[PDB]
């Protein structure tokens, strides 16, 4: 059910790992700086997800990931079907590697107005988010508000 | 108009602060622990808040947060009006008491499940927005902004 699909994304700068959640139907996104991707903090980030927005499946971007015990938890806690991440569509992979590109160049264009990475990190999401195309916030309100009504 | 208009909240447990933003109109929440409640934190959470919905006024939770120079110059970067918590309406502040009430007795409930209190407070975000009241605090913010888009 395409209201609930949501891929993982890893992506790394400054010596530091950035996690994305990406709602692929809208495009829409969250985001986290993290130390290293672990599977304690892949499984947080998942709970804290699922706890905003409706995430029924979960495309998880490795897996290291896909086989954690931490995130198999998570996983069954906030009742998201775990899947594998594998592009069998391939134009896939290259939606993400263009966002990943896109993301980094917003940090770059915050990147003063910030001391902190995981600062710029989030006005990068803001920017992305907001971005009219409707933006993808907009989308994802959409999606979801037309499915409940079914 | 209602769509956009938070309220912050920030609560105290095992000696540590639970900073919490309230959809007024629905009663969906966010919430984050933080070490304690600084004008940075504030500012960073905000930030967060509004690259995920669209946030157009804040009630910010007391002075000293509508005083901060961190948490104005966030407002001003997000687009987010700042306003004043003070209860014109005092049937306002037993609702937030209410739902701090609710929020611990839930991190109570799940307490055993989770290690550190951060996943604890993130289970009860969960919980509290997935709740059926019939609609869910969830499925309620998100009708209120799919009809405002329209
Ligand atoms: O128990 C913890 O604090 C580890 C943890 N971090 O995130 C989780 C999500 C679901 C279940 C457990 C966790
Ligand atoms: O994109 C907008 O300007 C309005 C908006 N509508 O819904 C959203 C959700 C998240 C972020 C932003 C939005
Ligand atoms: O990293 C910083 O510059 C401080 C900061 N933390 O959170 C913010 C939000 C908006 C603007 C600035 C900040
Ligand atoms: O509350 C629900 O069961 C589904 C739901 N619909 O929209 C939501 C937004 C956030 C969290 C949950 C939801």
């Amino acid at each position: 059910s395409s209201p609930g699909i949501w891929q993982l994304d890893c992506t790394h700068l400054e010596g530091k790992v950035i996690l994305v959640a990406v709602h692929v139907a809208s495009g829409y996104i969250e985001a986290e700086v993290i130390p290293a991707e672990t599977g304690q903090e892949t499984a947080y980030f998942l709970l804290k997800l699922a706890g905003r927005w409706p995430v029924k499946t979960v495309h998880t971007d490795n897996g290291s990931n896909f086989t954690s015990t931490t995130v198999k938890a998570a996983c069954w806690w906030a009742g998201i079907k775990q899947e594998d991440g594998i592009p069998y569509n391939p134009q896939s992979q290259g939606v993400i590697e263009s966002m990943n590109k896109e993301l980094k160049k917003i940090i770059g264009q915050v990147r003063d107005q910030a001391e902190h990475l995981k600062t710029a990190v989030q006005m990068a999401v803001f920017i992305h988010n907001h971005k009219r195309k409707y933006s993808a916030g907009e989308r994802i309100v959409d999606i979801i508000a037309t499915d409940i009504q079914t």
